[PDB]
């Protein structure tokens, strides 16, 4: 069975939604995986996004890796906002 790894971004700053400029940095899925394969999340191409109101900074993903075992993988990446 082939599997994939996908990415999701969240805001780490309560009350503040991610803007399109940050969402657009979401990496593409990693494809063609099989059970037994280790995966590492793709880095966002930029880790800092400046806005009129402040800065979004990429903190980290929730995991540094996952080894595929029967399911597709999701890595959740957190951005923090400072005004």
């Amino acid at each position: 069975v082939t599997h994939k790894a996908v990415h999701e971004f969240v805001s780490g700053t309560p009350g503040k939604e991610l803007p399109q400029e940050v969402k657009a940095l979401l990496p593409v899925d990693q494809t063609d995986l099989k059970d037994g394969i280790q995966v590492t999340p793709t880095q966002p191409s930029q880790t800092e996004v400046k806005t009129s109101e402040g800065t979004w900074s990429f903190k980290s993903y929730d995991k540094t890796s996952e080894t595929v075992n029967g399911s597709d993988v999701k890595f959740v990446g957190t951005w923090e906002f400072t005004a």
